[PDB]
DNA sequence: CGCTAGTCGACAT
DNA sequence: TCGACTAGCG
């Protein structure tokens, strides 16, 4: 969600991680991976061996461990079919910046070339696994999500397994997270947002419940569904405030009326909205206790799970376990490690 | 004002 | 993995 943090900044508190001393905090590790990969973009683009991002993550991990924090590193897994568009686009951008960067290396211009290399960064599962080994070497629990780390984190937080989530993506709130810590530096200073405190935001109105908030985020334009032309956070929120009807479908079919604008709503956009909603609600996560694949939320009676392939497809529990442990590479689907949490 | 969408940014010498 | 910033539209 573009500009979500600025939109709900009144619900944020400048905190320090000491607040969660002795408690358990889950981490959106790919953020630290993207931050760490920039320091060595040149060598990553050229294919030269590098492991600085590992130590970069380990600074943060050790920082948490020093304050008595019990961290759980969560990593992005398989690509979600309901997100293939964004992945494809970002991939194209990466390739383009890579090519232009190489050409700029041929020109001798190193500044611009580096400026492209830093934008052509691609976080693989191999790097992530380097981080995993490095972390497990110091007794830090690591877990690969079946798909997006967002949903997995949301589950870990809702299940009571973790009490807070360290990330740079505020849109995690739309998944149903209770507490989210943003912009955390290497010392432990960050910005916390509580779900219950969403009432602090005046411009939200009565749109602070999970359902309405989720609707707002989707309508604003997310990674699952592009917003209608001229529709952002404020206007979607306005729609949800002015809307009295619970059935969101008719509301969206009356969005032109609610905003006093001439909006044409394609029939496919409704299906896309249902898809995005069901994706936010029932995206497959991995229960670490029972060791099995479950949706983020228990299925309702108004949904047929067979049509929810875009929210991720089920696999055997053993395979899901081996992926979650990081022993199985996402793309090759072959064993790359043989870790066992039992012995 | 508020949406777009491009730009620029994240590291670290 | 993503947000901050802004010129420009309505
Ligand atoms: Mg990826
Ligand atoms: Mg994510
Ligand atoms: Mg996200
Ligand atoms: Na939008």
């Amino acid at each position: 969600i573009q500009g979500l943090l600025q939109f709900i900044k009144e619900a944020s508190e400048p905190i320090h991680v000491r607040k969660y001393k002795g408690q358990v905090v889950a981490v959106d590790t790919y953020c630290w991976l993207h931050k760490g990969a920039i320091a060595c973009a040149e060598k990553l683009a050229k294919g030269e061996p590098t492991d600085r991002y590992v130590g970069f993550c380990m600074k943060f991990v050790n920082m948490l461990l020093s304050h008595g924090i019990k961290p759980i590193l969560v990593f992005d897994g398989c690509t979600l079919p309901s997100k293939k568009e964004v992945e494809r686009s970002r991939r194209e951008r990466r390739q383009a910046n890579l090519l232009k960067g190489k050409q700029l290396l041929r020109e001798g211009k190193v500044s611009e070339a580096r400026e492209c290399f830093t934008r052509s960064i691609n976080i693989t599962h191999a790097m992530a696994h380097k981080v995993i080994k490095a972390a497990r070497s110091q007794g830090v629990d690591c877990l690969v999500a079946p798909y997006e780390a967002d949903a997995q984190l949301a589950y870990l937080n809702k299940a009571g397994i973790v009490q807070a989530i360290i990330t740079e993506d505020s849109a995690l709130l739309a998944f149903g997270c209770k507490k989210v810590i943003l912009k955390m530096d290497q010392f432990g200073n960050g910005l916390e947002i509580d779900q219950a405190r969403l009432g602090m935001c005046r411009q939200l109105g009565d749109v602070f419940t999970e359902e309405k908030f989720r609707y707002m985020c989707i309508l604003s334009g997310c990674d699952y569904l592009s917003s209608l032309r001229g529709i952002g956070l404020a206007k979607a929120c306005k729609v949800l405030r002015l809307a009295n009807n619970p059935d969101i479908v008719k509301v969206i079919k009356k969005i032109g009326h609610y905003l006093k604008m001439n909006i044409t709503v394609p029939e496919d956009y409704i299906n896309g909205f249902i898809r995005a909603n069901n994706t936010f609600l029932y995206q497959l996560v991995f229960d670490p206790i029972k060791r099995k694949l479950i949706p983020l939320n228990a299925y309702e009676d108004d949904v047929d799970p067979e049509t929810l392939s875009y929210a991720g497809q089920y696999v055997d529990d053993s395979i899901a376990l081996q992926i979650a442990l990081g022993n199985k590479d996402i793309n090759t689907f072959e064993q790359i490690d043989d870790y066992n949490p039992d012995t």
